[PDB]
Parts: structure tokens; sequence; C-alpha cells
């Protein structure tokens, strides 16, 4: 937070698949 900006709500990652 409140006093800058940044939005989403965390970090990252990316993701994957499976098989």
């Amino acid at each position: 937070x409140x006093x800058x900006x940044x939005x989403x709500x965390x970090g990252x990652x990316g993701x994957x698949g499976x098989g």
C-alpha cells in the first residue's frame, strides 16, 4: 503493501505439466 505498487499478489512460478 500500500504505497508503491506490485499487483498480482505473490511472486510467480511458471507451471509445468505432468505426463
